[PDB]
């Protein structure tokens, strides 16, 4: 552990041993110092409004995240794990930091002058019992780079807390976090630790090759009965008699039937053209959204629904679909051009679409002068006999997300997708040491404003052991998958251009093998 | 299931919790607002505090088995309920478990909420109703709801001095918690098993 | 609970998601429709991609403390959320854990 | 014992676990130089009121003073202690110092620069034998900040002596520091000790 | 491991000692960053011939080559080996990389100032399983010197694809070298391995 000994090495692999694949990732990170080494009360501002009004606090402490999937596969391991498995999870963690290196900058009149400050330490903890704030698993920016020579910077760490607009609650909690035990660390230490993943279910890296309705045997009838008739033709009266026939494939939409689609929770309907969308400002008003504690709060992305149905793909719904940005995309108001908006269309065959309703129920009792009216379930919760596919997972998208702990929590998939955990892998914290000035010569019992200003590198590795399920289809046809088209271009997808920038063209989901319900 | 789940309680002794059980008072003779709480015994029994609640619904149409009772129109799939899948309509059949009628009503099955089975030398298309065996699912009448009727009512405004309050009846009611329910009942000529579909998340797989 | 469910996020970090956050563009002086998206930070709190969503509710009329708020009428059973169970209808109380009021 | 290596981590905790509370704190600390290394004979001015007139010196060294009950308790671990205990009193303490950086700072005609030096020493020893001037327990500035992210400075060290007015005794003591053994710390070496309070009783923490 | 202290020794020596003869160089190189720390892909210009199309990327990776024979003989071993033999074949390689220095340059608008920097490593493996693209043997610029005393230039990695004219096909795989394992190296470390030829037939130095 000494200066001009290096503390780790490069681990950057991938390693596919059968039932398993561990992929292990390094970055270089770069922290500088957060808030001036102080605590704030953040909120917000005086004139907002009521959906948007927080209360909480920044930290000095930077934080590293390592919550996307190209963190770990590459576009070439990712495409390894879709077109061969109908399932994966991840089983255990491995963390490292190491080659610390505290630079000094000092900001003499004319040049900045950068310099090693070996005697300085920087101080790492991991939260391994839960007990701040978990800020991972809401799809924020400042993770790990897909591409392994790019040189990230870390997120300062913040959380929100209980407000009354924009001031704060009796129940507000502070947190420090120079309270917690962390290990400090010169150059030459290194920090390292490791999670074991509880029991998640696989995620379902298949289609589904039948739908829901079309689940028999066409050739056979079924011995039960449905009311085909209402009335019938009794000369030229049309008196009413109920009548029954066996449902077989010519009568198909009308069989008795042993399931019913999952939930659904109807979004709004937008084009991907441009002229077929209507030309006012719906983009609140009309957003399908959830009221908590008098706010309101956009239904984004839900549950996991079609995005649209059969020969209808220009359609996303409004906010059911997570949408990536392309590279080099700036934060607000970019056109459909800049961004890249992902497809539930393998979900079709047990979810609902996003932009229909579920059914139809009746409304009233009929009877000889009252006739049947039936209303349409935008809105259906869950009933018995339900079955559905959670929400696919990305290249570019979450891994895991924190359960919530609360009483009462139903199919705990987090609805960006990925793993919901209960014990997720921690937080890991990181922080500069404070390096005061020269004090005065004489006392003051006023704390210090004023410091070195100095910043740390180093890097990072992440390794994670990621279980496999292998498929078994008899499938006789062959099937689709992910490929790379042949055709020639000025720049080869997933790779630097010439100017070093490294971008993925379009999202990868994970649903790509088949198979039967 | 010998008790209904409304009528789960001694009916002899009080409950400790109040209900609201008036809005307004005659203060002379203007009808001013004061609310009014009282305990709920066996007069008031519809009102009582409660732990559980009704297994889930999804309506049906009401079919009678006297034909003079029905209506004289082509509602077999106008008026059938059904669900909405990759763009096409099926019909909703038998569906959740839910009862076929409720008391003194038996010639009302739902429309396609019950198996219809077909007597011997029934033939596939278009037979009355003497040459089918329509089942009955009257002994969940305890736990599950009524499939032709609504399942209860919610509040749609927040009343004020000059807003009244308004419930709209709900006919397609999900999964809360505090359900319970029973699942449809087996038959000498129904089918024993189905298999669960193969997927990432199914809720009570029953068929 | 200290946190509430849609405050569940990092308000320094956005999000590498977009939403539909505008639908028309004034081109010029015909606003023609233009979907546009944008990712969500602090600023958009109301409208960011989570994970989760509240419970189950079964809506109930709501009544004043304040006698003078309430409606004159006779509203306690009428106005009453209730199910309906064999033909008989049966107050619901207190029904699924919703909260009783909300912030002020 | 290097440059390069860390020789103390961040502990600031408090567990709880049982008749038992152990609290730990950290914190940065910062130390100059005092009086321009030298001793210097302190006192009173010659106008001042008799009640006023002192007489003692001032010394180089700092001094670490915890003698706050915020340097080790949080409000959080304060009010775990007043609203469960009916009595509190220590046990022993454990001590160090650790990651100590000596900084060389020079003055050239614009601009502070300021660089490490490797090759520095700091002095540490500890009055275990009480044969110096106690000006703890006194309530002075200067101790750990209430929170543990905070930088404070070490106060300097100072007594008083015998006085008649502003002159001195003939029994008046003087104290050179170092006179005492003390351990000499370069980067790399560490300071530590432990003490074991006396039998002292339970404050009474109840009305 | 340390600052201060050397990692390696000056091998540059040639043993014949009957069937054998080992031929050791030591050479000094120096590294600069290439690309800026980027991978870029570069092709032929649009106004070129077809012959001369090509379609690649270029690496920050610098190589170590040593495939020319005066990197390994003098002119008076490769004397001995010319007129004594009738034929030679290499069976075995050590190859060795240490005394590394990683010198920080600043360019401050009149001067460029050059300085250590301990703590910053270099990343060096190799591609022991062939699945990099295979530059070497393709007679470039940029190996050792032939003479011991000369400082070479690492020379900047890159590898051409498939291309159809100056545009890339669908089968042209691009190759990221920060996603294979690497040491790294301070001051202090140093980098080794060993290398056993396969069978290749002597080669015929005779007439």
């Amino acid at each position: 552990d000494g200066v001009g000994n290096s503390s780790g090495n490069w681990h950057c692999d991938s390693t596919w041993m059968g039932d398993r694949v561990i992929t292990t990732s390094t970055r270089t990170w770069a922290l500088p110092t957060y808030n001036n080494h102080l605590y704030k009360q953040i909120s917000s501002q005086s004139g907002a409004s009521n959906d948007n009004h927080y209360f909480g606090y920044s930290t000095p402490w930077g934080y590293f995240d390592f919550n996307r999937f190209h963190c770990h596969f590459s576009p070439r391991d990712w495409q390894r794990l879709i077109n061969n498995n109908w399932g994966f999870r991840p089983k255990r963690l491995n963390f490292k930091l190491f080659n610390i290196q505290v630079k000094e900058v000092t900001q003499n009149d004319g040049t900045t002058t950068i310099a090693n400050n070996l005697t300085s330490t920087v101080q790492v903890f991991t939260d391994s019992e839960y007990q701040l704030p978990y800020v991972l698993g809401s799809a924020h920016q400042g993770c790990l780079p897909p591409f392994p020579a790019d040189v990230f910077m870390v997120p300062q760490y913040g959380y929100l807390t209980l407000n009354n607009g924009s001031q704060a609650v009796g129940r507000s909690s502070f947190y420090c976090l120079e309270y917690f035990p962390s290990q400090m660390l010169r150059t030459g230490n290194n920090f390292t630790f490791s999670y074991t993943f509880e029991d998640v279910p696989f995620h379902s890296s298949y289609a589904h090759s039948q739908s829901l309705d079309r689940l028999m045997n066409p050739l056979i009838d079924q011995y039960l009965y449905y009311l085909s008739r209402t009335n019938t033709p009794s000369g030229t009266t049309t008196q009413s008699r109920l009548q029954f026939s066996q449902a077989g494939a010519s009568d198909i939409r009308d069989q008795s039937r042993n399931w019913l689609p999952g939930p659904c929770y109807r979004q709004q309907r937008v084009s991907k053209t441009s002229a077929d969308n209507n030309n006012s400002e719906y983009s609140w008003t009309g957003a399908t959204k959830y009221h908590l504690n008098g706010r309101d709060s956009l239904v984004n992305p839900g549950p996991a629904m079609a995005s649209h149905k059969d020969d209808e793909e220009k359609f996303f719904p409004q906010s059911g679909v997570l949408i990536f940005g392309k590279q080099g995309s700036e934060k607000t108001n970019v056109d459909i051009e800049k961004v890249m908006i992902t497809d539930e269309e393998e979900i079709r065959t047990t979810n609902p679409v996003a932009t229909e309703q579920y059914g139809s129920v009746s409304t009233n009792l009929q009877r000889g002068n009252r006739q049947a009216a039936t209303a349409d379930v935008n809105t259906q919760g869950v009933l018995p006999g339900m079955v559905w596919q959670d929400r696919d997972v990305y290249l570019q998208g979450p891994i895991w997300a924190k359960i919530p702990h609360t009483d009462g929590h139903f199919h705990p998939s987090p609805l960006m997708g990925g793993f919901g955990l209960k014990h997720p892998p921690p937080q890991i914290l990181i922080k500069n040491t404070p390096v005061p000035a020269n004090p005065s010569t004489t006392f003051s019992a006023a704390k210090f404003a004023s410091f070195i200003t100095q910043y740390s590198t180093g890097q990072v590795s992440v390794e994670i052991e990621w279980e496999l399920q292998k498929e078994n289809s008899k499938r006789w046809n062959p099937e689709i998958q992910y490929t790379s088209n042949y055709n020639k271009s000025v720049n080869v997808d997933f790779t630097v251009d010439t100017n070093g920038v490294y971008s993925e063209p379009r999202p990868i989901g994970t649903r790509y093998l088949t198979r039967n319900l």
